[PDB]
C-alpha cells in the first residue's frame, strides 16, 4: 500500500459515461470493447457516480444491464469492478460463507491480509448489508482453532508499533520455540496469541530471532507443525506481516499457474488491491515470483476477460 494502478479520471463526467455504456449495450449485442475500456480507465468512485446518472438519465440499473448483456468471466469481472470500494471485501466474506460449508481459503485470504482499520471497516459494513455480524457467521460456519485465529483477528486488535522491547522479542521467540519444536505436540493456542496480539514491528524481530534460536524459518516450524487448514492461517498471517504485498502476489501466482485459473481469486485480489497496492504486488510478483504479472495473466486469461484484467495493470 503506497500507489495503486487504477485511478480517478480526470476531467470525468457522470453523464457521458452514463451514455457510453448506454449506447455500448442498446440493443442487439454489445460492445464489449467499449465497456471494457471506460470502466478500467475510472476509479471505483467514479464508476459509482456513472451508475447514479444512468439511473436518473434512464431509469435503469447499470449492473443489471452489464449482467444480462454481459456472459462469463469478464461478466463476473464487471459486477466485481462495478461494487463499491467499501463493500467489495464483504460482499465477498458473505459469498465465502453462505450455504454450503464455507470457501475456508476466501476466508484466510481475507482475513489475514488486511489491516485492524480495514477489518473495522469490513466488521461494520457486512453487518449493515447483511444484518448478522460477521463474527457469528464465520464462527458458525468454521471450526477449532482455525475458528480461534479468525475469531482473534476479526477483533480488529493488534498492537501499535512502538519501540521494541527486545527483551519481549527474545521472550516471545522462546515462548514460539517452547511450543511448537521443543513441546511434543504443539500448543496452538499460545502461536494464535502471539500472532494475534502483536503489533507488525515487533513480529518482524520474532521471526528473525526464531530463526537464530532453532534454525527454522517461523514457517518451516509452522509446516511441520500444523495441518487443515490452520495451517493455511497461520501461513497466510505470518506471510502478510512480512509484506501484505508479497503475500497478495504468491497468491495471485498460485491461482494461475497450472493447468486452469482460480479465476474467482485472480479477479477477487485483482479488483481489490487496484486502487490500494497493486502497483507494489507486481513489483514483488517480478522480484520473487519470475513472470511479470502482465505477462502470466496474458498467458493465462482470455478475450474480452483478459482485455480488462490486462487493462488493470
Amino acid at each position: 500500500v503506497l500507489r495503486g494502478t487504477v485511478t480517478d479520471f480526470p476531467g470525468f463526467d457522470e453523464r457521458a459515461d452514463a451514455e457510453t455504456l448506454r449506447k455500448a449495450m442498446k440493443g442487439l449485442g454489445t460492445d464489449e470493447e467499449s465497456i471494457l475500456t471506460l470502466l478500467t480507465s475510472r476509479s471505483n468512485a467514479q464508476r459509482q457516480e456513472i451508475s447514479a446518472a444512468f439511473k436518473t438519465l434512464f431509469g435503469r440499473d447499470l449492473l443489471d444491464d452489464l449482467k444480462s448483456e454481459l456472459t462469463g468471466k469478464f461478466q463476473k469481472l464487471i459486477v466485481a469492478l462495478m461494487k463499491p470500494s467499501r463493500l467489495y471485501d464483504a460482499y465477498e466474506l458473505k459469498h465465502a460463507l453462505k450455504g454450503a460449508g464455507t470457501n475456508e481459503k476466501v476466508l484466510t485470504e481475507i482475513i489475514a491480509s488486511r489491516t485492524p482499520e480495514e477489518l473495522r471497516a469490513i466488521k461494520q459494513v457486512y453487518e449493515e448489508e447483511y444484518g448478522s455480524s460477521l463474527e457469528d457467521d464465520v464462527v458458525g460456519d468454521t471450526s477449532g482453532y482455525y475458528q480461534r485465529m479468525l475469531v482473534v483477528l476479526l477483533q480488529a486488535n493488534r498492537d501499535p508499533d512502538a519501540g521494541i522491547d527486545e527483551a519481549q522479542v527474545e521472550q516471545d521467540a522462546q515462548a514460539l520455540f517452547q511450543a511448537g519444536e521443543l513441546k511434543w505436540g504443539t500448543d496452538e493456542e499460545k502461536f494464535i496469541t502471539i500472532f494475534g496480539t502483536r503489533s507488525v514491528s515487533h513480529l518482524r524481530k520474532v521471526f528473525d530471532k526464531y530463526m537464530t534460536i532453532s534454525g527454522f524459518q517461523i514457517e518451516e516450524t509452522i509446516d511441520r507443525e500444523t495441518s487443515g487448514n490452520l495451517e493455511q492461517l497461520l501461513l497466510a498471517v505470518v506471510k502478510s506481516i512480512r509484506s501484505i504485498p508479497a503475500y497478495l502476489a504468491e497468491t495471485l501466482y498460485y491461482a494461475m499457474k497450472g493447468a486452469g485459473t482460480d479465476d474467482h481469486t485472480l479477479i477477487r485480489v485483482m479488483v481489490s488491491r487496484s486502487e490500494i497496492d497493486l502497483f507494489n504486488i507486481r513489483k514483488e510478483f517480478r522480484k520473487n515470483f519470475a513472470t511479470s504479472l502482465y505477462s502470466m495473466i496474458k498467458g493465462d486469461t482470455s478475450g474480452d476477460y483478459k482485455k480488462a484484467l490486462l487493462l488493470l495493470c
